């Protein structure tokens, strides 16, 4: 063969001939690996454009290809996540979001990615916060082990709002890996704060967490806690704003009733 070269892909990427480079990397892993290299080069423009290409590739890539990139090259994405190079970080975040979508992660890499992501929440930049939370909302642990739960509990007890939101995002995903428990004790005392938040993304997140968590049998006596939560949710049924909150409040309210008959 006479395949496309490294220098050739960089020029393609820099020229914003993105779909060409995307087509080539999807057709042949060698080219994808070379774009991963560009994504680690010292030049900012190169890194930015390579992450753009990576995002367009990964949004198109099947689950098998993404697992492979994830197992071998997670560090390419992780190392480019920094508050100091914001523009590159945003593109890396977008590409990371497509990569990890529906890909269960061993607890070791899960924790390393999650911790790097949570670190970015120090930044005041609104776009960075949005993209960071978006990746966290997609980050899926393979296990509901004590390790994973302990980390998530640590986040949800944080007095910092978006650290707690991160916690709730991860908790939601962790319930996909739980066989029999909704681990309601993990979040019960912190969730009224999110339900009673002014921000609509945060309220909906809390409602989503309740809906999933209440689908599991309730082994703990948290009747007093769910009552107080039920009052808040009853209120939310009539909350001015987005209708989906009112709707999800009804569904959670019916859920709580079925659990707390």
């Amino acid at each position: 063969n006479n395949p496309i070269s490294k220098t050739e892909l960089r020029e393609l990427v820099l020229s914003w001939q993105i779909l060409d480079a995307v087509s080539l990397a999807l057709e042949d892993k060698r080219a994808l690996f070379l774009i991963l290299e560009l994504a680690g080069e010292d030049d900012e423009t190169t890194r930015l454009r390579a992450f753009v290409a990576l995002g367009e590739i990964l949004k198109r890539a099947d689950s098998d290809l993404r697992m492979m990139v994830l197992e071998r090259h997670l560090d390419v994405f992780i190392n480019a996540l920094s508050q100091e190079n914001e523009k590159v970080t945003i593109k890396a975040l977008r590409a990371l979001g497509y990569l990890v979508k529906d890909v269960p992660m061993g607890s070791k890499t899960f924790l390393k990615a999650a911790k790097t992501l949570v670190s970015l929440l120090e930044s005041p930049d609104d776009m960075m916060r949005i993209e960071t939370i978006d990746v966290l909302s997609k980050l899926q642990p393979l296990e509901d082990s004590k390790l994973v739960r302990t980390y998530i509990n640590e986040l949800v007890v944080s007095p910092d709002l978006y650290t707690k939101v991160a916690g709730f995002c991860l908790f939601l995903n962790m319930l996909n890996s739980s066989a029999d428990s909704g681990h309601l004790t993990l979040i019960l005392d912190e969730i009224p704060s999110l339900l009673q938040n002014d921000n609509e993304f945060i309220v909906e997140l809390a409602l989503d967490v309740l809906e999933k968590a209440l689908s599991f049998p309730l082994l703990e006596n948290v009747k007093i806690e769910l009552l107080k939560i039920s009052r808040i949710v009853d209120g939310l049924v009539y909350r001015e704003g987005a209708p989906i909150i009112r709707l999800k409040a009804k569904k959670v309210s019916d859920l709580i009733d079925s659990v707390i008959s």
